């Protein structure tokens, strides 16, 4: 499969999550997404084959984890934009009052605003802290894929928001908006990643 950030892929025939980020450790193919998203060595499937598996994560605490694909899978530099992309071109932060958008199966593409960062996340499963807050919508679904500028920097994965009844936040104005990512950067250096760029 082509892999694109804010594509769908499903854990182990069950749950579904969206792509985060194209990235190689070494000569091992694989993509970033969040940690509540499988476990370790889950099965990971696109167009309902098989791509790979959950070779590491983190969560609660943080939220982060990488899907070690096999040769198979083709990598790619971008980020799915509706039927268009978004190019990735390295993993600059953005400071707080920045606009980043997002990407993922659910929502879509949405865009929005960097409210605050180093906010916590009081999950079913425990906390998780130390996460950045965008005002961009989201909903089931679009958990683990990425949040990126328009400039084409890489910020992080979808970890989790405050889902509306109908199970997301794009119904509310974006001043009551919680949507909350994983950086990135800590994601890439604690498991040994490079960013696919283009």
């Amino acid at each position: 499969a082509n892999i694109v950030g804010g594509i769908e892929y499903s854990i182990n025939n069950a749950s579904l999550c969206s792509v985060g980020f194209s990235v190689t450790r070494g000569a091992t193919k694989g993509f970033v997404t969040a940690g509540h998203c499988g476990t370790v060595n889950a099965t990971a499937r696109i167009g309902g084959a098989v791509v790979g598996t959950f070779a590491a994560r983190v969560f609660p605490g943080n939220d982060r984890a990488w899907v070690s694909l096999t040769s198979a899978q083709t990598l790619l530099p971008r980020v799915a934009n509706g039927s268009s992309f978004v190019t990735v071109r390295g993993s600059t932060e953005a400071a707080v009052g920045a606009a980043v958008c997002r990407s993922g199966r659910t929502t879509g593409y949405q865009c929005g605003t960097i409210t605050a960062k180093n906010v916590t996340a009081n999950y079913a499963e425990g906390a998780v802290r130390g996460l950045t807050q965008g005002n961009a919508c989201m909903g089931r679904g679009d958990s683990g894929g990425s949040w990126i500028t328009s400039a084409g920097q890489a910020q992080g994965v979808m970890s989790g928001g405050n889902v509306q009844s109908n199970g997301n936040n794009c119904g509310i104005p974006a001043s009551q908006r919680s949507s909350l990512f994983e950086r990135l950067q800590p994601i890439l250096s604690q498991y040994g990643l490079s960013l696919v760029t283009g």
